[PDB]
């Protein structure tokens, strides 16, 4: 039975029929819903391959053409003989865009057709990965006029170990574990900071020390590469009216570039395929700076604003958070670096849901991730029912390589 | 290791397994192919087995499982079903089942309080006039001049052939919503339909933004009858802001008592179609949802203008600023009027404690994440970082179709 999807603000109703194209299972069953959880042979590869080839030629209107049939035989021949096959560059470009389009947790999908795709499948060493990573950052950063991009390194092969980027993002601040349990810097990065030191990085001692990359070619120890500081664009944070805010010395980097997820296209797996767009302000201002287990700066800001910390019912937390998000937006605007606030972002996601309804008969969307972390019911997406499911091409989680 | 849902808190880094979900009899809306968790809406021996399961729950809660009193009660229940098709609850079974239904409710953040519930047994009620009396008593007891007390009143269960006891209104206290000529609504847009039914049944409509609705009460096989709550039984809080002096001039108010009246209480397969329950409010229910939903009072823009914010650009965060002050005003006004209320921070902290109590007591706690996380400041509350397993346990509060 096809899910009846309701918007509770407008009273309007759609049916998701795209979900019937899901061949991959989620965490839920009839007995118990698990959607808020954050983490989880040839014939089988061959059917994923054909389905993806089908998707591709259909995308270009050439379904059933000579080109389509010869391509299917090519894939069939390659798999039967070698247990694997390879994508053409245009197929890869199509699959990368489709993976983003299909990503249930991403609120920036209105953008999905505008993705710069660097083919790095001819990469043979960590040194080469590094040069590719640098060009990606250079291109994507674009002096603050951010552009969405993905770089795709060589696929997994039954023989050997994977190409991997050990870092979870290409740009990450160090977290230094003190002996007295506390952390200087970003607590989310304690373990990666520690790995870098193991592999011979000289650590700094600041709150915003940019980490080096740990790049690993197949069956080789990962190698260390410091990013050239001029490649990493950063925004000093200040507030439009509160002068003391700048004194906090807060900053954030411009480029959100995820570097630990696997890209699956047609049953092929790309263990290193870092990707990037631009930030939504709440990622920085709410989660990264205010999570109790991150920089956790809410009390500092509240004390500065002279708020009554002694009681929850003064909404000191809520007031501080708002000012922090505002500073992020202000400082990024002042520095001419691309950013989108959570109101503009969710408004455009609504438009996206509507495009997808017309094009595909639905849109996989994970409500808990799409609704922003402050002012939820203030945005239109809170009021919109959403159906979550896995379509392929997909970005998947994979184990940490250590 | 364990073959039950693994549940993680991402703030604390701690793990638990939910083993309670193994007691779920009723299927929910999700399947392996697709998650419908964000959707707001989903006898014979069938009765017997639900009855048996409930009686077992009862005897466990008083630690007499396998006892002679337990096996006798089971027999008494099948005997009764055997000859009538239905059965009836002892008084303390009803009290236990009502508390358990609250405790089982996945959408309620107030559940730390579940043990403390006044159960008014009203299973002798035989007319609509008498429901009105019981309801008035409930409001008087629960309101307690502002020192609010959780309560439920239980009217006679559904019976074969015979028609239902129903309260037509969705809540005991609801403000009218009048459809205007210019297509807009005066009052609360959520209440247009029930407002128009009150008028069709001979209510003389007011024309304010905060006109308290009458009750449409229906006794078995009878047309609903209309009853006006005496104004002094309905405590309201006028809204003002601690520092923004003009806020009082907005003339906004809200009622003290949240009392849900259109849900069905199901216990051991028995169906209580009229069983209103009340607690106290969490501030975001009023200040964020009721006052700021675009499809509700929708006052955000009015407040932002008074605060002199830049409403022409999303990036000023004008909505965020206004919503915060509206919530502060709700809290402050309730505090001043000495009417019980809880902020979204205190509420979620207490829910975390509830979750920990339930882990030890029952091995899990069914929880609907989207509903438990408040509608402002989500990640600022600890529940945002808590994974949750949602599933249906019984006794349960259930939705039921509108009587009309
Ligand atoms: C263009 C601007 C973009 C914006 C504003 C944006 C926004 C976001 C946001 C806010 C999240 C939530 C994740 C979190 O809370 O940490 C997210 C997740 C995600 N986005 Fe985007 N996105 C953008 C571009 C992209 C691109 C280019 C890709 C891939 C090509 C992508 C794929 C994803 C994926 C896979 C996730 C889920 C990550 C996870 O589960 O850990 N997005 N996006
Ligand atoms: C003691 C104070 C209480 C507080 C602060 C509280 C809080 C809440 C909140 C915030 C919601 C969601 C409201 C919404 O979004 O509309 C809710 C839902 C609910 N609560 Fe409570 N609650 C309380 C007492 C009770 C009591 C006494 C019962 C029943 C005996 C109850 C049963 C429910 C149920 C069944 C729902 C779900 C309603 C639905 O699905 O539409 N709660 N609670
Ligand atoms: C492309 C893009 C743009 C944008 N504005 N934001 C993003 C999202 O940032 C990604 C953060 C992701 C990491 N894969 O989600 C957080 C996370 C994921 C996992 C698996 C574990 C963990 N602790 N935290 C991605
Ligand atoms: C007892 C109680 C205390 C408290 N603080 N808050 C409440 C919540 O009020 C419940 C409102 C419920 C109605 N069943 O949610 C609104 C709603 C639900 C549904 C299914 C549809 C709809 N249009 N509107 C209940
Ligand atoms: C447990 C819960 O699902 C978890 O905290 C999720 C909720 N929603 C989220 N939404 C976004 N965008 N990012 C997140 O990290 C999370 N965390
Ligand atoms: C689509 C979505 O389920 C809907 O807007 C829900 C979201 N979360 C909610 N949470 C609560 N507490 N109350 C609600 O009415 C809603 N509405
Ligand atoms: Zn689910």
């Amino acid at each position: 039975k096809f899910p009846r999807v309701k918007n509770w603000e407008l009273g309007s109703i759609t049916y998701d029929t795209l979900c019937a194209q899901s061949q991959q299972d989620g965490p839920c069953t009839p007995r118990r819903c698990l959607g808020s959880l954050v983490l989880p042979p040839a014939e089988q590869l061959l059917s994923q391959a054909r389905d993806f080839i089908n998707q591709y030629y259909s995308s270009i209107k050439r379904s059933g053409s000579q080109a389509h049939e010869e391509r299917l035989q090519e894939v069939e021949a390659e798999v039967a003989s070698t247990g694997t096959y390879h994508l053409r560059e245009s197929e890869l470009v199509f699959g990368a865009k489709q993976a983003w389009r299909n990503a249930p947790r991403c609120v920036g999908r209105i953008q999905w057709g505008k993705l710069q795709v660097f083919d790095a499948r001819d990469c043979s060493s960590a040194q080469e990965m590094f040069t590719y990573i640098c060009n990606h950052i250079k291109y994507a950063t674009n002096r603050g006029n951010l552009r969405s991009a993905i770089t795709v390194f060589p696929q997994r092969a039954p023989g050997r170990g994977d190409f991997r980027i050990w870092n979870s993002q290409l740009v990450r601040y160090a977290g230094y574990r003190q002996q007295d349990g506390s952390v200087r810097g970003d607590p989310a990065n304690v373990e990666i900071t520690e790995l870098c030191i193991q592999h011979g990085w000289t650590p700094g001692n600041g709150r915003f020390d940019v980490l080096p990359l740990l790049l690993q070619a197949p069956d080789e120890a990962p190698e260390l590469f410091v990013l050239p500081p001029e490649l990493v664009l950063e925004v000093p944070l200040e507030h439009p009216t509160l002068e003391w805010f700048a004194a906090l010395g807060l900053r954030w980097y411009a480029l959100p570039a995820v570097s630990n997820m696997l890209l699956e296209i047609g049953g092929l797996e790309f263990s290193a395929a870092p990707f990037s767009g631009w930030y939504m302000s709440t990622e920085i201002g709410t989660r990264n700076l205010c999570d109790p287990h991150r920089y956790n700066i809410l009390e500092d800001v509240a004390v500065c604003m002279d708020l009554d910390t002694r009681t929850t019912s003064s909404l000191w937390k809520d007031k501080a958070a708002v000012e922090i998000n505002l500073a992020v937006l202000h400082s990024f605007q002042l520095a001419k670096v691309t950013i989108v606030d959570h109101h503009a972002a969710t408004v455009s996601f609504m438009k996206h849901l509507d495009n997808e309804q017309k094009a595909r008969g639905g849109c996989p969307a994970d409500w808990a991730w799409i609704v922003p972390p402050i002012s939820g019911s203030l945005t239109p997406v809170f009021h919109q029912e959403m159906v979550n499911y896995i379509l392929s091409p997909a970005f998947r989680y994979q184990p940490d390589p250590w």
